[PDB]
């Protein structure tokens, strides 16, 4: 197919966990950035068939989104907050290789990404 199979967001075999900085990632985190108006781009696996992008998954070999990541939160499937975190960072890096400097794609990743920051300066830790 043109389009991969989507990142997964269950995993039987791989050890999980709930705990208070991964409940914070999806209630405060995720839902927060979600909810901005820059997010739409990044709310969906990028589908390549429908954005007549043949050469997206020739660029892009590890894709992530943020619903595939409030999936996971959701399904808890991580062990615990970096993994979480690692993922945003492979979205927004993403972005910046397949895209170019300027472009209105990368400026709203940048924004996203400082965001981000600042709300993960944010995690409890007591
Ligand atoms: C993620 C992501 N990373 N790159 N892209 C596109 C950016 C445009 N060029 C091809 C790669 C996306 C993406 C994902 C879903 C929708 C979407 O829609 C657009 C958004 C803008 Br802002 C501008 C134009 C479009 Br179309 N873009
Ligand atoms: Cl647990
Ligand atoms: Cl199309």
């Amino acid at each position: 197919s043109m389009n991969p199979p989507p990142p997964e967001t269950s995993n039987p075999n791989k050890p999980k966990r709930q705990t208070n900085q991964l409940q914070y990632l999806l209630r405060v985190v995720l839902k927060t950035l979600w909810k901005h108006q820059f997010a739409w781009p990044f709310q969906q696996p990028v589908d390549a068939v429908k954005l007549n992008l043949p050469d997206y998954y020739k660029i892009i070999k590890t894709p992530m989104d943020m619903g595939t990541i409030k999936k996971r939160l959701e399904n808890n499937y991580y062990w615990n907050a970096q993994e979480c975190i690692q993922d945003f960072n492979t979205m927004f890096t993403n972005c910046y290789i397949y895209n170019k400097p300027g472009d209105d794609i990368v400026l709203m990743a940048e924004a996203l990404e400082k965001l981000f920051l600042q709300k993960i300066n944010e995690l409890p830790t007591e």
